[PDB]
Parts: C-alpha cells; structure tokens; sequence
C-alpha cells in the first residue's frame, strides 16, 4: 500500500488523541500524581536493524529477532548512534521535491522488544501502547500480527493491543520510515534525524473509562471569582449507577467538588450527549497563575459507581488564569503581558532531538534567571514533560502544530491545497486534544513558514471554535494575515521598513498603525542570535517598554543546534551543518543560539537578561526611582545594592529593601555621598538582589542592575616633570629612542613602530600596525558562499573594495627632539588597484618617563564601503595569565551590544578574553576602556580592545573552534573604534546607521607605557 | 483493507476535482460549446451481477466476464432493476448506527464493460475516466489490474487509466458497495439505493493541459463596468512558449481577450505559482446575469504556443453577476432578492435517482410557469447538467455539499468529531472545485441535519477564503450559528414560536430582530407540501413581502418521491415506503411534492403560483394598480386582461398593455362599467398574460391574476307565489310530503331525511346526514401510528374523544303544515361514553316549488377537540357525468388554502373533483360556493363541498389511491364550515387557529330543490 506515499492516509488503527492519562486506581495517588501502575515505560534497551529501504527488511523480522541486530536504548535517533548521517538542511528539503513520493532508497529503522506482560492486564480492561515520538512514519506488529500505522513525529501514537497480547513474553516490531509524504510538512529548519526519539509505554484503562476531559476557568470582572468548568466523557457501556466526581485540591486542602451521573445538556433535535457530563465548580478569591507566580491546583476526576466504587481516576493540574485580546492587548488575568520569550527547538548535542528531564529543568533555570518569562515550541509540539514543567516553574508557552513547508514553491502550495487539508487538521486538532488543560499554554499557533493557504484558515477556526480560551497566531504569508489574532511578523525591525512585494516585514511601530489594523504585535521570532551577534537588542525593548501594543516577542533561538564528534584521541568537538558527509547542507545556520549546546552562556545571553529586567530606575539628584513591571507579584524578594565607585575603586556602599507593588515605584535617597579627592569620573551601581532563593534560583542571584555616571572632576594637574630625557639616535633605516633599558624602533622604509626593547628582551612578535578589518562575524558573512557570493553581505563589499588586500604605502616620515621628548611622524595610504581607501597619520612622542603617547587621525574614502573598525594591532611577546583593565564588562562587549556591561576595574585570566563562538570569528571585544593591564604594558585612553592567543587572520581562516591553534606570543587589537556586530537577522547587512564607521575621519590617542 | 469502514480513507489514485471539462481540439467547438471528440460517454449496456458481500465475489470476475451475469444500462440503481429493495426511511439509519462500521452482509454490484478504445488517444496525452456518481463506494480495475477507489456518492471520480489501457477493447471491472463509511454522511430523508447512477465517460487531455481554471466578475458601484478575471492552472511540461489566451464572447461577437505567458504574481518569501496565470478583462456596460434575464457569456480558455499552435481548449458560460449580504440583506446585482424557491431531490418514479435531460428542463419549466426563481439542491450536489440548465433558463441555485447525519445522537455526534472533518471536507472543497464557475450558483451550503460541530465552522471558513464570491449558509445547530451567513431554518412558522431546547424554531418575524441580530432570514425549507397541504401559505409571503430582511424561502418540496411497482396483472401504482418489503420504514414520507412523481401537478402549486406572482394589484374606484416585483425587467411581455362578470356571466372585459419599470408602478383607468339590471355579486378578475412565447412559456401564457367584489345588489324580489302545496302524510314510522311525482321521506326513527322521490327513481342511496369528521390529511394524523400513536395528532385527539365513534341520538322530530309549506323540525345529540359532543338542531321548509330549505343549528361542546367539518352528507343514487358549481374554483381549494381559486361558474367532469393524493383522504372541497349543480339536483346557499364516488369511510380506512373503488352513486358531503388543512409541517399540529371551528355554536342554510 505504500501508506507512506499518501498524503489521504496519516495513521491506521490509531486511537483518538486525549490529555495525558494514567489511569490511576487509587484517588490519592491521583491527587498527589504519584506513579501508576497502570502506566508502564518501555524504554530501555531493545533491537535494531538498519535497512536500505522498507522492501529490504526480510519477513522473519515479524517473527523473531535478527541475529544481525544490535542492542540499543531507546528513545532515541539512530543518526547518534551512527547508523546513518544526520541532515543539517535549511530551507531546501533533504529530499527531492515530488510529493507526495520519497526516495525509493528511504532509510528503514528496525525495532523489536521482548517484554513481558502480566495476566491480569489481558483478563480484564484495555491494554494500550503508546509512542510519544516516532520519526516520521511507521508501521507496528504485535507478536507477528500488524497493528497499525501512524505519521507527525511529534505526537503521540496510540493503539489498542488488548487482543495481541498474550500471557507472558511478548514481541514488537515496529518498521520506522526516515522519509514519509508526513516529511513534506516537517521542513523546519534543524538537522533531519529519525527513530523512536520519545517515551514508549504501556497503559491499562478499564473497559469503562474516562476517554477524555477538558478542563476550563471563567472569571468575574475582578477575578474575585471563577468557575471551573470540567467536561468528562466515557466509553464502555454506561449504567445509572456510573457517576463523575471532580474535585479542586488546593495542597491537602479539598476546596472543591462535584458529582454527577453521566447525561449532558441538549444540544440538538437529536438530544444530547449520554456518554458526557459537564462539571462546574465554585471557587472563590482563586489563587491565580501566571509566569510571575505559578498558583496551581489539583484537579482528580473520578469514574465511579453510586455506591462510592472507584472504577479509575485521572487528574492533571489546573491553573486559573484568562488569556484574552481585548482593544488590541493581549491579556493575562486583565493585564497586559510583556512577552519576555525566546524559541526553543529540543536538541542535546549527544542525544540528538531525544529530550530528558534534567536538560529540560536546566533550560527552564537558565531561561528565567536570565529574565525570560515565555517559550515558543518551535515548531511542533514538545515532549509532554515539558508543559508540565512551565504549568508549574512558571513560563508562557505557545503550543505550535508540526507543520512546515518552507520548502515548497511557492511557500503555500500544500496549505493551500484542500488535498492536504486532511494531514494538517490532524497535526493541528491532535496537538489541541492533547495539551488543551495545560495552564503554560496561552497561544495556539497554526505551525511555520508554510506560506498562507485555505488550509490555516479553515483550522485557525476549527481552534477558536473548540477552544475559545485562547488566542491563535501564526506568521506565514505575512505575518497579518486572517488566520492569525496577533500580528506576529519574524524579524521585522524597530524603526526600518523591509518593503518586500507580498510579504514585507514593516517597522514594528508602523506595523501597528497601518489603516485599519488594531491586532496586538509580538515577534514569532527576532534577534537572530548566530555567533557574536545580538546587537541592536535594546532598541527592541525601548520600542516594546513605549509602545502598549508591542508586546514583546521570541528571540531566535535558545540553543545552538550543533553535535559532537570526536578526534582519534577521543576528544569531542562541536560540529555543524555538512560535518557529517550531509550535502548539500545550510553549514553554521544551525547555530543560532543564546547557549552552547552544552547550555554555556553565549556573552549575548547577559544582554537580554539585562534589557528584560522587571524593574526600571531613574536617577535624578540623590534619589533612585525604582519601577516594577511585574503585574501581578510585589517586590517581595527584592533588596536594592548601591554602590559609589571613583575609576574602579568603591567609595560607599550600602542596600535599600525593594517593597514595590506590580505597576508601583519606590523613592530611594541616597544618602551623602563624600566628594572624592583624587580626580576622575565617580560611578553608580545599583542591582537587585533575591536575599532568598526559589525553585529557579539560588539565594543571591541578582536579577537586575543599572549604572548612571556622577559628579567627574577633569584632571588639571601636570605630571611631575621627569629629569630625565630620551635619546634620538638616526640611521638611514630606522629612527631609535632610548631611555634607560628602554628602547623604541621606528622601521623608516614600512613607517611602523617595529620594535620595542626593554633590557635584552624584545616586546614585539609583529609590528605595530593600523587595522581596518576583522575576522567576518556571522552577521558579516550572511549566506554568501565561495560558491555562491551575496554581493550585498559586508564581508563581500569589504573584500570588492580591497579592504583585506589594502597594502601601506609610506607616505612620511619624520621624527624631531623636543625640549623634553621625542617626536616621531608618520603618514600612510592604504590602496586598492590604484585607489585610496585610508590614510593614516600618526604621531609618536616619547618623553622623560618612558610614556609613549601616539595620535592617530585616519581619513577613509567616503565611497568605499564603511570599514570594520579603525584601529591598531601588534603581536606581542610576552603571554600573561591575567588581563587587567578599567572599562566596561567583565564579558564580551561591542557598540550595538554594551548596555549590560559595567563600567569597573576588571581582571580576568587571559583565556575570557576569548569567545569560544563554534564559528571562529572577530570576538572578544571590551569596549569604553580607559585602561588596560597586560603583562609589564599598560595603555590608556578611550578605545575598544580584544586580547588572546588568536590572529584576526588565523580567526578568519578556520571553520571550527576546535581547529585553532595558540599563536607565539599575544595578538592586541586596540580600536578607536569598532563597527556595531547587528543581529535583527543574520541574512542581509543588519547593522544600523548609527553604528557604522561613516564619520570620513576618525581621530583617537592612546599613551603606551610599561606598568 | 476494507477502505469502506474507515472514513480516513475516501479514495485511492483519485484524480484532483476541478470545474467540467471536455478538452476540444478545436476553438470553435469550444465557443460554440458542441460535443468534443475528446469527451466520450461510455452509458449503454453493461453487465451486472449482484453479490450479498464482497467476500462473494470471485476472482475470476476481475479476469472475465460472469457468465451467470446480467446486460443492463448504466447508468441506473440496482434497485429498480429488481435485484434488491430500495429501503425508504426518514431519520433512522437504514443500518446499525456503529461508525465506522457497516453490516457483514453488504450489497455488491458488480459491473463491467468490455470497450474500444481509439490508439491514438494512447499514442499521446492523459486517458482518464470519469464516474459521475457511483452510490455509496467502489473499488476500479482495468483489464485486471486495481486502479483505485472512491467514495461521496454525489460528486464524480476520476482516474488516469492511461498506464492501463490498450489499443481496441479493455474491461473495466467495477465492485459497488451498497454501504460504506460514507454512508453514515449519507442519512438524507429519501430513498437509499446505490449502483452506477450516473453517466460514466472516458476524457482525452494532453500532457501539457489545462488542470484548472476560476473565473470571478467584479463590478463598479453602478455595474456600468466590470473586470473578468480567469485564473488558469496547468499540469505537465512548462516552457516559456507556452501561453494561455481567454477570450469572452458574447454571441458571435467576441468583446475582450487576453493572452499572457504562465508565471503568477509573488504570494510569498518562495516566490507564486510558475504553473499559473490570471487574465483580466475589461467589460463595458455588462449584460447581467439574474433568475429574471438569464444573460451569458461565453468564456473560452485556450492553452497555446507562442507562433499560435493550439494545445487544447476549455470553456464555460459566464453570468455577469455580483452577490452580496450588506446592511442585512442579500443583494443581486445592488438589489434585494425574494427568494421563491423549493427544495428538489433528483427524484424519477421508473428510474428512481438517476436523472436524464428531459426530466430535469421539465422540472424547471413547471417552476418558472409557476413562478419559482429558486431551487435548493437537497441535499447533495446535482447532476452537472442541472447547473448548466439553470445558467440558462434563470435560477438561483443553493449548492448543497453532500453531508447529512439526522440519525446520530446527538446529531452533531461526528460533524463534532475532528476524525471526520477529513471526509466532510472532500464532500465540501470538491463541490466547490466542481460548481463554482456557475452563476446560477449563488450560494453555498455545508449541508442539512448534521447539528453544528466544529467541522462545520471550519469548512464555513475555508469556504469564505477560497470564494468570497457567495454567501454560505447552513442550517445545523439552530438555523443561526457561527457557520451560516444566512438564518436558515426549516419550518419556523410566521407569527408562532416553538421554544424548543437549544434549536427553537422562532417566529421568523421575531428571529430577526433577536438582540444582536441582522443577518438576512431565507428558509431552507417550510411550507411541507405533503398530500392535501399548503395551508397558511399566503401568510408566509404577505411577511415576506412586509420584512424587508424576510427574503423567501423554499418550499418543501417540488415532487413526490414515489416509485412504480406493478401488480399481478403488471398494473403500474404509485408506491412509498414499505411497499417494497423494507423495513422499518418511514412510509408516506417520502411524499412531500407539490407535483406528483410524473410531474403532475398537485392542486398545492397553483397556490403556489398565485401567492409568488411577481405583480401586485391594488383597486381604488375604476383604478387598477399595479406594482412589478421584478428587479431587473420591465414588462416587455406582458397585457392586463380585465373581466367584470355578474355571478359568473360576463358583462365587460378587457385588456390594458403593461408597462411597468422594475419595482415600478402604473395606474389602469378602467372604463365606465355598466349597472347591472339583475341582483347579485359583481366580481372583477384581472389576470397577466404573456402575449409572446420564452424559452419556458408558450403564448399566452398566465403569470399573475387578482380579484375584487366590486358593486352588490341584495335580492328583494320575493318569489312568485306557487300555485301548489305540498301534503304531508304522516305514520307512526315515517313524515311523507309529496309534490307531483316527488316524494320526501323522514324518519322518524332516527330523525333523518332518508329517501326522496322523483317517480319510481329513489334519489338516495344513504339517508342525509350530519357530519363532524373527514377522512384524516397527512396533516391531521402527523407521525401517529397504530403501534405508536401521537396523543397530540389532530387525528388521535378526534378518535380519543369518539368524534368517529359518535353515535347520534333523536332528541326530537316534529312535522307541521303552514299555509304554503310543510315543515320537518328535528333535534339530534352525538354522544360517546356519556358525553355530548355535539347537538345538531333543523327544520326543513318544504314548498309548493319542490324547494326545501334546510337550517342548520350546530353546538359544540367547549371542552371536545374542534371538529374537521360541520355540514352534512348522503349517498346520492345519481351518477352524473358534470359538475357546476357558481364558487371558488375551479380546483381543489380549502379554507386556509384558496386565495388562488377564483369566483365564477366552474363546470368540470365528476372525475375532476377528486384529488388523486396517493395516501386517500379528505380531498376535492371546493368552498365559497353559492350553487352547485349535479344531474337533477341543485343547492342553494354559502358552503364548501366535494363530490365523488369514494365516501370519506373508504378514504380514511384505504392506504394506496390505486386500492379505492368507485361506490355505488355518488357521495356528497355540503359543509356550512371546514377546518383548515395546515401544512406548516406535518408532524405536529399545524392548523393556524384563525382556521380551527371554535366558535361553539355555528349556523348554516342550504335550499335543496330541481336544477
Ligand atoms: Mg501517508
Ligand atoms: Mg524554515
Ligand atoms: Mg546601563
Ligand atoms: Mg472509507
Ligand atoms: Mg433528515
Ligand atoms: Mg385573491
Ligand atoms: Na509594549
Ligand atoms: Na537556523
Ligand atoms: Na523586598
Ligand atoms: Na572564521
Ligand atoms: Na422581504
Ligand atoms: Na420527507
Ligand atoms: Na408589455
Ligand atoms: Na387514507
């Protein structure tokens, strides 16, 4: 039959979709959602044979064990255990475009287990097995009999095995399908694995049992009141005798409950619906929920008989809380969200797509200690753990149907197509069935890039009209559409348009004004995290904490989807697209988290914890006005830290307990601060601090922080005059300056600073030489490729222009004796093919205390592409353990992506000075440094700087981290100034205006001595 | 795989639905629309075998022909060929309700067809075959091998047979199923029969085709201009000389075209659609379509080469025509639309659903003679050339998708379910891939009794997104849900509510003004048309002619759906359920025409004809005035004919020509009318006539007719003084009065006018009588039944109060001489069980003329069931051949149902004077009448009658028309009131109480003399 060449057939003997069950036989373990022993897992160790295709796998598979087959513990992808190569393909499908066939060749994974089953499960009731997760089709027997067939990869798949089970040991086989006509509609962008990657399980339900329940909260205009409406439907043979009882548990407490005998309202001529029952349950003054704080109740449902008999009991937990649009605002308890989210796409770099408790725990700590309150589950339904786990830490979820087409062209052509509406509905309707009691979840979404087709609109109704408790969205075909209750564009930038014909992606503050338009705006997805990137992140959240109809939206991505491989020594290393013999393939776009794969922090993620903190401050004169952005919690847990620095050194000290309501302010005096006497520029911090900890964080975890530059006092007083002289010695090739055990010499035929002498020992490996350029970032390169080169990136104008070719060309000089120093000047062009791209004029005055201070002026052509940066680099000799500098971090930093830093004395061991990006590239930067400390050297100023054991040419010729070598010596890159790294997207050039070195000249002065 | 018991499989290697194609070679041919020579019909003899399962069914028929097989025509349902019972029942499934499951013992049609196939249609091109309709679901298989399956009974299969075909002669092998899972979608009140019935053909198109095409018209405020716009898709080879030229035509004379290249406008990030193109041409001053001036277009779609070689042509006809719901109303073309229409099943007494060309433009003469401009297809799409024909002729059609599941409980038990949307979906989208390029087509329809369900909302909206051309409505759930644009309900009454649990059925001048409401109210079906019905009918269009939001309706239903069966001696009779052995059954209600099953009409639709008339009169002293509801015409074929008469002889008459603008009116001056000399009732009549024939009238044709009672002159002559008396001779048993040769005979037994004399000749066969009962109407017995009777049926509540068992009881008969006359004074009481039901006191005046002049003083008890009648009867001895009568006539007209009879002196044969309604009962009254006229006989008076040869005993205790017998002599039954008839439904009491007899007491007179 070829089931997975058809479109029409999306299952075989497939059980209806429900809520997760248990199928408790004891209420108390229900209410306190303890283990079932109705609830078997199957997970383990079973066999598994790889096949070519489905017509290689021979016919005694069906019947017992292949002797060829290996162990293996399942769930999992059979790319990580190596059977086969994982996929790493964007947008082009991983196989040829023909639906609704797939390659002939079509990868076949073999399972089988053994297990045993117990008598009493098969006397009486149904015995059903279940696969949460199968990827992307597959076929079940049973002790050699055929069960079923099903297709989505991401939800579960029931059937009923009641009558293939016998006493005793047991066998499935289950034939697993790499490719299916279901893979035309699982074309996100993510590496293109397969398997049974989710739990397997027994469940034993009564023959009569609770089939379904769906659980709802109304309100009062004051939330004051609420009503819990639970539906609970049947199947076995109903008696007059059966009865529902639903009670509302609050800890131990039993604060509500309701019985009734089976029998609903009328709905129709026909009657109503005998096999249902609809509870409703008076709750007053309910604890309500929400990101902030995560109130959750209990609700059991309990099938019994009149005379008290329990016959079994589900239950799940309830949280009271009313999502809902109201004048263009999105809602939560009447109050309009800030959405603080972020997409998240289930990948361990071990396990592949297989998820885990403790990975998951993990990923939701780190979410909100970093300030995030909501998760998009990009693209497809989660693993049913994780809803469970934000119902109760405390996070805004949007619950996303398995559907992506991306590939197709154009975009809409399968959900436009009434022939495919079938296969949809399902991935749509089955996701809703299923996870619809889950608090955490607040927005539906129709699925991704997948154009707009007839299709979404026929389901975005089928969900308001099965569940009008929650808003629908969905971005395709241009992010407005009529499928959609939030305009939710990908994308889209704060204040530039992107006119693109069809689909454009307006400024998001003109998106909302556009005639006629009145809907709520909340990115799907925006700041495209890839590599170094993140810049311009604060203007989104200016533009969101101004405007009341932005509501926020979801950063791209929470994790970097790269895998490990491993050296002959054993050593594992991050890989990326292609790395697995996979072509073609999307290389380093599979990379594009806040995290490591290993969870590390990426020095972005600071950034956003920073620019989403739920607490604002202003300072004006010796009073700090502190505002809360949480709408429904008080500052319950919050101390305020001040503190009063001059250059680095703490002047005064002290803290303020925070006790402000949701939406308050607070007033905090400062009290006298004492004038410092030394000059310099005196600093406030102030931070918030948790005194104690909570489920997500440890005691002393600091959830916000904000600096304001004092009162400066410019220094007026003239270094003591040294005695001493330095010395000008002149031969016709070099210009040298001695002064002491000191010695300083200028290369007269390149111009440059060649080398400098402190005793015997020479400081520099390279000379010290103006730099124009940098190792490309991400957001530099976009997707141009050797192959395929995007003209419009950065990286290819630089290269057009020269800029990486430019050679200096000597233009002057001269060098002078002074009264007290001496002067050295110096002036080069850097050409292309004839033309002028920079000019750089330099002065070197070297006085009686061995101070080097060198002025630099540069003009760049004004027709040439704006430069990368505008500064100096050498490679020094010496290799120090520790980088000590006065200037903003302690982390990573660039223009477009300083505002979390601080400005303080830092001090850091050499090797934090380096990102370890999986993509090499320019990194590293600290910027606004008034001093920097490295070995004997100290240099001070106002510049930008990266220092480490890297060559901007080394960091631009490597594709891999893992292939990096530490050079002699230590590279220093001292910028005037640095161009800003983007982000808005990692595609076309993102960075904006104001951060771009178009100024013509640039003028910087830095003093170079030894410390 | 049983594919028939899984609703998630509706088809295999089913072909994509698209609008009707014939794929000419020749331009010309296309324009012209003649047959093409790529479009073969392969209807004729083919063989058949019936099997109870397909278990049954031997291998071998797939390789050869079955000897033991049959030669029948196709297309054609089994059923009427004999080989097993068409099973009539209304709401109950005719099989176990068990979803989706069908019995074991599942009906097989076997067909199959040896046929020649030219090569050259397999040189080159796509051979593909279509199968119109095939009832319920079938597997394919072409000289032996599978081809594929289907389902939906009502739209047409299709499959590409060109890898299974060979040059000469082919079998095609198909195996019918009488059930399926289709099946339980497939609960419409109607006959359930299956097999190949309708027409089946074989279609030729190039590789490189024509694989769909929509066209749209759009319109400028005024409609002085419009834009064409014709979306065309392709299959197969793409090349940049490929072009698509659409031209439109009207008449010979072509008015635009447009040529272009494939490749559509940017949808989408992925770019549009390579594979299509959309032409848009300008129309200046469009013809527009409508029901009252059916003006078409010819739109010819051509797919060529660039140097002009045609590939292959497809065409349809256009209707410039815009449809639209604005400020509450259904606008055509800017104007508010009255809908009279009525529901049709495609319904033939001999060839039981299959439909044939002749039938189908009878059907639709009758209605637009009888002033009908709208048809509902209940309740599934029609054969294609049903929408073809109305195009042309002038209908409004409302497009039903084949979904109806009355019999689940609730109703909306899987229209709910998301596991059957898939298959609801097919049944809508392939309707409207089929139909929507048919102007007739004016609105959708996701089907009937189905409840409201999600899928209902969901395909609603699919509907909406794809042609947002038309309205789209539904009646499910209530009549006014989120799935219907339209309030829709069936059989809500005008001024009476029927407050049912969650679906009542309003008054519908109350339902529209419900808070919150403002959607147009148009009934999918009222007026239920059962047997002697139509009651209260004028009361539906007086509301709709007063509300402007009252639109119409359609009537329920056009014509009966009995079947033909032939008795011993091969006698043809009209049969209904039950009589084919079925059971159980729903019996007579499968009869609910306004014309019987050969398209004869039923007295009914000449009410309908009447009360539909598109002009309107008003009289105002010699003024005629006269309004046009027509909306687009003026009367450009239409003369005034006026005729004054003095009981029924004519004195003056003329004719006026009308010129009337739409919406318009004009004023008739009629001329000085003579004064009649004698006493009387002058009657003015004034009837529209069609002076010239149309496409669906001949010359002369009546549309419209109205009268008025203008000047009477009371009689106050007194009547010549007789020269003779009558004598009365008196004994102990009898009271004689004798005049000439007569003779008047009253009993004194049982108080009884029991014989009149003329001669020798007796003149009565049964004494004369009171009456108080009639033969029930399907109306009065509702859905009462001997095993299961309905306490609240007119009929039930007559029989429990004993007004058929009521036995009449003298209470006084006395006999008197006056001057001139002998008077008779009789008193009788009904009683039963003790209680009086009525009392009936008269006198009859007899003298010297042979006159008797008969009173009538009638009570009736408060507290008994209002009586059917109240007038008297006797069997007459005569058998005349005419009746005249100076009335309302001249057919069948009740109470509450002869504003379309006319007043005059009518003169038909005894036979006309009898309803032939095949279930017997009360039928042929005539009211109003002031004197009837049969052999000798003549009464005088005001009453209502009927004449015939069957007595209202035999019409009540016989269930077929066929199994009555004419009576000796002839029985007539003179009723001085009779109860109304209903008909707002038939299943509970409909009767208005305006047309009830609850006055209590009542007085009648009647003169019995010689003509
Ligand atoms: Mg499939
Ligand atoms: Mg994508
Ligand atoms: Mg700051
Ligand atoms: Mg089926
Ligand atoms: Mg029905
Ligand atoms: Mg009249
Ligand atoms: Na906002
Ligand atoms: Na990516
Ligand atoms: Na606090
Ligand atoms: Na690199
Ligand atoms: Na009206
Ligand atoms: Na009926
Ligand atoms: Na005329
Ligand atoms: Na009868």
């Amino acid at each position: 039959r070829r089931d997975w060449e058809n479109p029409g057939v999306t299952q075989l003997n497939r059980l209806a979709a429900h809520p997760p069950f248990a199928s408790w036989r004891n209420s108390e373990e229900a209410r306190t959602d303890r283990p079932s022993q109705q609830l078997r897992s199957l997970n383990g160790e079973w066999r598994f044979a790889w096949f070519p295709a489905p017509e290689a796998v021979p016919e005694s598979w069906l019947e017992c064990d292949l002797p060829e087959a290996d162990t293996v513990v399942v769930p999992s992808n059979w790319q990580m255990h190596g059977y086969d190569a994982p996929i790493y393909t964007n947008v082009t499908y991983p196989i040829t475009v023909n639906p609704p066939f797939v390659p002939t060749e079509n990868p076949t994974g073999c399972y089988s287990l053994t297990f045993n089953v117990d008598e009493s499960w098969l006397q009486e009731g149904q015995t059903r097995i279940i696969f949460d997760g199968v990827n992307s089709a597959f076929h079940l027997w049973c002790n050699g009999r055929w069960v079923g067939y099903g297709q989505d990869s991401r939800l579960p798949s029931e059937f009923d095995l009641s009558a293939f089970l016998r006493a005793g040991e047991n066998r499935l086989a289950v034939m697993v399908l790499r490719w299916s006509d279901g893979s035309y509609l699982e074309d996100q962008d993510m590496w293109r694995m397969s398997g049974i990657f989710r739990d397997v399980s027994l469940l034993h339900k009564p023959t009569t049992q609770i089939s379904d329940f769906h659980v709802a909260t109304r309100f009062n205009d004051d939330f004051s009141r609420a009503v819990l409406e639970a539906e609970v439907q049947m199947c076995g043979e109903l008696r007059d005798y059966l009865r529902v009882t639903v009670s509302l548990w609050q800890g131990e407490t039993q604060v509500a409950s309701g019985t009734a005998p089976f029998g609903g309202e009328i709905i129709d001529e026909r009657g109503g619906y005998a096999d249902r029952v609809t509870l409703r349950l008076n709750v007053e003054n309910p604890k309500l929920w929400s990101a902030e704080i995560p109130n959750l109740y209990r609700a059991v449902v309990e099938l019994h008989t009149a005379d008290g008999t329990l016959i079994e009991a589900e239950a799940c937990d309830v949280g009271f809380r009313e999502v809902r649009i109201e004048n263009g605002l999105l809602l939560l308890n009447g109050k309009p969200l800030l959405i603080r989210g972020v997409n998240r796409h289930e990948h361990h770099p071990l396990h592949g797509q297989v998820m885990d408790e403790q990975t998951m725990v993990q990923d939701i700590l780190l979410m909100k200690q970093n300030n995030f309150n909501a998760v998009r589950c990009s693209h497809y339904p989660n693993h049913p753990l994780w809803y469970t786990l934000c119902d109760r830490y405390g996070l805004y979820v949007v619950d996303e149907a398995n559907i992506e087409t991306h590939g197709m062209v154009p975009m809409n052509r399968l959900t436009d197509d009434p022939r495919w509406l079938p296969a949809m509905s399902e991935r749509v309707t089955r996701m809703v069935q299923r996870d619809r009691n889950h608090p955490s979840v607040i927005i539906w979404s129709l699925g991704n890039e997948s154009g707009h087709g007839a299709n979404h609109d026929a389901l975005y109704r089928w969900i308001k009209s099965v569940d009008p408790s929650r808003p629908v969205q969905y971005e395709g075909g241009g992010a407005d559409t009529t499928a959609t209750d939030i305009i939710c564009p990908m994308y889209a930038r704060v204040d530039e348009d992107q006119p693109f014909p069809a689909v454009p992606k307006w400024s998001i503050k003109k998106w909302l004004s556009l005639p006629g338009e009145t809907r709520p705006l909340i990115l799907c997805e925006y700041a495209h995290a890839m590599g170094n990137s993140l810049g311009g992140f604060a203007k989104y959240w200016q533009a969101f904490r101004q405007y009341p109809r932005l509501q926020g939206g979801f950063v791209w991505d929470w994790v970097d989807q790269s895998l490990i491989k491993y050296d002959e020594n054993g050593n594992p290393w991050s890989a990326y697209g292609g790395d697995f013999g996979d072509t073609p393939n999307d290389a380093q776009f599979c990379m594009n988290g806040l995290v490591f794969a290993d969870r590390t922090p990426h020095p972005a993620l600071t950034e956003a914890k920073h620019q989403q903190q739920f607490f604002q401050f202003r300072l004006s004169g010796q009073t700090i006005e502190v505002t809360s952005e949480y709408l429904f919690r008080h500052s319950d847990n919050e101390l305020l830290h001040w503190m009063v620095a001059l250059d680095g050194k703490p002047l005064a000290s002290g803290e303020v307990p925070l006790d402000v309501a949701p939406q308050g302010k607070q007033l905090i005096e400062l009290p006298e601060l004492p004038q410092p006497e030394s000059a310099g520029q005196l600093w406030l911090t102030v931070r918030v601090v948790q005194p104690n900890a909570t489920a997500w964080s440890e005691a002393g975890h600091i959830s916000a922080w904000q600096q304001w530059r004092l009162a400066e006092n410019l220094s007026v007083t003239l270094p003591a005059a040294s005695h001493a002289i330095p010395h000008l010695t002149t031969s016709e090739m070099d210009f040298c300056i001695e002064l002491g055990n000191k010695r300083w010499q200028f290369n007269r035929q390149s111009g440059f600073l060649s080398q400098m002498w402190i005793g015997d020992k020479k400081q520099l490996l390279t000379p010290l030489r103006d730099q124009f350029t940098r190792a490309p970032l991400d957001n530099d390169i976009g997707v141009s490729e050797a192959t395929r080169i995007d003209p419009n990136a950065w990286v290819e104008r630089w290269k057009a222009a020269g800029h990486y070719q430019a050679e200096a060309a000597l233009l002057q000089c001269t060098a002078d004796t002074l009264a007290d120093a001496v002067l050295i000047t110096t002036a080069h062009a850097w050409q292309h093919q004839g033309k002028t791209l920079f000019i750089s004029r330099k002065t070197y005055r070297i006085d009686g205390s061995g101070q080097m201070a060198i002025t630099v002026d540069v003009e760049v052509a004004s027709d040439t592409p704006h430069p990368a940066r505008i500064g100096l680099n050498c490679q020094l000799a010496q290799v120090a353990e520790r980088v000590n500098w006065l200037g903003l971090g302690p982390q990573e930093n660039y223009p477009d992506r300083l505002t979390a830093a601080c400005f303080d004395r830092w001090d850091l061991p050499l090797s934090d000075m380096y990102t370890p990006y999986v993509f090499p590239s320019e990194n590293g930067l600290r910027c606004g440094t008034r001093e920097l400390n490295y070995g004997p050297h100290q240099w001070r100023g106002d510049f930008q700087f990266n220092i480490s054991r890297y060559s901007q040419q080394q960091l631009m010729e490597t594709s891999h981290r893992h292939l990096l070598h530490a050079e002699e010596g230590t590279w220093l890159n001292i910028d005037g100034f640095h161009m800003g790294i983007g982000g808005d997207d990692s595609w076309s050039p993102s960075v904006s205006a104001e951060f771009q070195l178009s100024a013509g000249r640039y003028h910087y002065q830095l003093v170079w001595c030894q410390k």
